[PDB]
This record gives structure tokens, sequence and C-alpha cells, in this order.
């Protein structure tokens, strides 16, 4: 499976000038090994990112709606994104599930519509503190993946990437170890194998989407079931390149 | 009060090519009388709208978040919008209150942050079918406006426009008359007068945000307390210009 690194800028930077500076930085980075790099940015910066970003990397939206267009004030749709030539979106990020109240049925509908319309998706999942403390992480995560599975059309698993977020380690006072990341990526892979078969499970990139930095990316990349990263704050910094280049430690 | 017409494209059109065609159409329209025109479009089309739209009109976002930037995947913020030179946003549209579950506290926080950061806002309100049928429209609408009022900083009411949406007449099987529009715009004006004083109430543009078309804009514009429109589907059509030009019938 080709190592995969997505840079999620989240709601940053504040200005188009800063977005442009950051893109110029990314454009000059020397990538080593073999890695698929995707960069996700706020909607209003997507046109400039699409125009200016190095052509060997791909741009991603950070969310889309469930419909092609219509009476959905404030929402951006798959056709709009594709009209710029953008091929990816993130879906189901913990911040949207939590702050913006997106539920599993909404997210399944987005995955279905996105894929049926030629998009590739980075679909996020992961359990909260109480399920982690109860030792019920795999059950929680399995229920999420099981909502996702029926949305994937036949022949589209090549267009699906899954990101595991250890939400239990985000603003909770607990930290995730390298072994935690490996264990949950493997839990997801096994759920896929059981539910949709080994051939799909062996192809789907599963990413670690907890805290990824230059000081922990090499050890994380080396975990056998970690196929890359959905990077948060380091996406905005020169250390993003170290994370991209961690692929040489994954086999 | 200067007549005010906002064109809310909502989640339309599907493609940047269509957005550009529509802007070329708007650019050649002959406006009559005196009217302030604002055009709101999906986030990904805002840069091209800002670059290409006639300079005597202003661009608007259809929503913004409550914060300047941060861990809010999918969200667009006031600084991002302003970095393009965009001066307006819509807030609290019925579609966002309903479909995207935005509550009055979220919306008050957005109004406060937006105005404290130099934005102008079109703040939407309006009652649903049951409150309309119960004859409790003014109570419902007053509660909304009362949540809004504390968010407005001193000296910023010149940067506030309020749009009344008859949600009870949207997908319910009931239609709004011209007298309904007038009555609710007046209810809002009186709430302002009582709560923040006559000088503010006499300055604030209150718009009708129900169904506005070339066949009903002139009669609506003539209502004394209707100061313009937040236009839905006709924003995407040549009839938008008829609606802009209805200002000559308002006194
Ligand atoms: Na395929
Ligand atoms: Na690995
Ligand atoms: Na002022
Ligand atoms: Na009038």
């Amino acid at each position: 499976r080709t190592f995969f690194v997505g840079g999620n800028w989240k709601a940053n930077p504040k200005t188009v000038e800063e977005a442009e500076k950051l893109i110029e930085m990314l454009n000059g980075a020397k990538v080593e090994g073999n890695v698929e790099v995707v960069v996700a940015a706020p909607f209003v910066f997507l046109p400039t990112l699409q125009q200016k970003l190095r052509k060997d990397w791909k741009v991603s939206a950070e969310n889309v709606f469930t419909k092609p267009n219509g009476a959905f004030t404030g929402e951006v749709t798959v056709p709009m994104i594709k009209s710029f030539g953008i091929e990816w979106t993130i879906l189901g990020h913990s911040e949207r599930r939590d702050i913006l109240k997106e539920d599993d049925e909404f997210l399944a509908a987005k995955a279905k519509f996105a894929l049926e319309n030629g998009m590739k998706i980075i679909y996020c999942c992961g359990e909260h503190l109480s399920e982690r403390e109860a030792g019920k992480a795999s059950e929680f995560v399995s229920a999420q993946i099981e909502k996702m599975i029926p949305a994937i059309p036949a022949g589209k698993w090549d267009d699906v990437v899954i990101a595991y977020e250890p939400i239990w380690a985000i603003g909770t006072g607990k930290v995730a170890s390298t072994q935690d990341a490996q264990e949950m990526c493997k839990v997801i892979r096994d759920i896929l194998a059981a539910k949709v078969g080994a051939d799909i499970a062996n192809k789907v990139r599963i990413l670690y989407g907890g805290s990824v930095k230059p000081n922990n990316c090499n050890e994380l990349a080396a975990c056998p079931d970690v196929d890359g990263f959905l990077v948060g704050g380091a996406s905005l910094e020169p250390g993003f390149i170290n994370i991209v280049n961690s692929n040489v430690h994954s086999k």
C-alpha cells in the first residue's frame, strides 16, 4: 500500500497571504521515498491551493455537503469542488462530529454521494475517553465503520482512505503511545477483513490521525498497520516535510 | 434608509464556470434608483466573485464560524473572508438553524465576533408554522432578536441588517401575503424601538426574506417597513435585476 500523508490545515491560516506563503514552502520540499501527499485547506483557499500547489500532490476539501446543490445556505458541494479539479475531501473529522454535531447517518450519506460522484475520501473515525477507559474502543470504532461500509459503492474502495483519531487523547489529559496507534489501525483493518474481505482490507490505507510531529513520525510510520497520517498542526509548519518523509521507515 | 437587496445564491451554482457566467450577467445590469446590493455565494466561489463582481456591489459570505482560526476542520472564519476584502456575511439563515442545527447562542456568538472584527452582517430570524398558526409569531421573533441584541457592540448598528424569513411558508403548504411581510417587518422594527431605541430602529434595514420574484417585488418593496430583500432562487436569474430595481417603489 502506498504510504499516504494528508495535511489538514483545519481552519487555518487566517489570511490568503499566509496560505500562499505556506504553499510556496511546500512547493520547494524534497520528498524522499514513495508517498501519496494530499493537502486539505479551508474552502476559500482551495482555488489558490489548486492553482499553485505542486502538481505531484493533490488538494482536498475539509468537508462537503450531501447534495449536488440547492437550498443549503453556507454549504459547499462536491460539484463545486470538482469544478476546480479538486479530487479529495475529508469527511467525519472529530471536530465536525463533535462541534458541528455531524452524526453517522449524515456522514454515511456524504461518503455515498462523494464516491458516487468520483471523489476520493479520507473518512475519519475514533473513540472517546469513556470507551477507551472501558476497553470498548474496538466496539465503538466497529460501529462507525459498519455505518460507513454500506455507503461505499462497488469498485470504489480504491478511493477510500480511513483515518483513526484517538479522540480520547485530544484535550482529555491522556496521551497516545505508538503501540496504541498500531493497535487501533489493526483493529480497523481486521474489521474490514471480517466485513468486506481480506483483498479490500489489504488495499485500504489506514492512517493515524492523532498528534503527529517530527519527533514521533518515524516510530509511528514503522508500525505495520499504520499506512500514513492525517496531520493536524504540523501541516502548517516546515516539519510537515519530515512527516511526509517518514514513509521510508514504513514497510 | 437606503433600500437593500442581498442575493443569496445558497449552495449554487454547481460549477465555477456557471458562477462566472452569472457574474458577467450581473455586471451588465442597469440599476435604477438608489439601492445597496450585496451578493452572497458559496465559499469556494467567493474569491472569483470578489475579483470579478462590479465594484458598486459588495460580496458576502453565506456563513462564518465564531473564532478567528483553529481546530475547526471544515469551517471558514472572518479573517479568511476579510483577507479577500469581503465585508459581509449572512448569519442565522433558516436553512442553517434547521438543517445544520445552529442555535441562538451559536448565532449570537457569531454576530458578536463578526461585528467586533469589522464585518457587516445580515442576521436572519423568523417563526415556524406552529407559532404562526398559534398567533405567537411576534413572541417567537422577539425572543430571537433579544438573543441577538446583546451581541451588537456599541456603534455597530449601522453594520447590521435583519432579514425576516417566514419559515411557516417554506415547504409547509402555506403562502405569505404582502400584508404578512409588512406586518412582521414592523413587528421587528417595534421590538428594536422598545429594546434599543427609536434612533436605532429608524436606521436598521429590515428585509423580507420569503419568496421574492419579479411578480411580487414591486408590491413588497412598497410596504413601509420592508427595506429590501434577501432573495433566494431569483438571485441566480435575470429577474434579480427586477428585484434590485424594485427600490423605486419603496419610499
Ligand atoms: Na475504482
Ligand atoms: Na507502517
Ligand atoms: Na459604526
Ligand atoms: Na418599503
